[PDB]
């Protein structure tokens, strides 16, 4: 089964791993991961280049904002592929200003 993984990196301690599931074109691809480091708050996470729609995430007291979205016909490939994409987490979603703190390109994990 073809899978993918992308790690986040910014100030240093901030991390963010996102695993994917792509067995076949017929099979969907659900996105999910966990961003640790930052503190409780809001950090709009998404994938620039591939929809860029992955809702927002709220950090925890320990400093971990779990991420969970729905699967699409992307199939981790094709026109709607998210392999090698560019991830970016805003400083504080809700306003709509725009800023780049961390980043983590997607990479097939087989």
């Amino acid at each position: 089964a073809t899978k993918a993984v992308a790690v986040l990196k910014g100030d240093g301690p901030v991390q963010g791993i996102i695993n994917f599931e792509q067995k076949e074109s017929n099979g969907p691809v659900k996105v999910w991961g966990s961003i640790k480091g930052l503190t409780e708050g809001l950090h709009g996470f998404w994938v620039h280049g591939a929809g860029g729609d992955l809702g927002n995430v709220t950090a925890d007291k320990d400093g971990v904002a779990d991420v969970s979205i729905e699967d699409s016909v992307i199939s981790l490939s094709g026109d709607h592929s998210i392999i090698g994409r560019t991830l970016v987490v805003h400083e504080k979603a809700g306003a709509g200003a725009g800023s780049r703190l961390a980043s983590g390109v997607i990479g097939i994990a087989q």
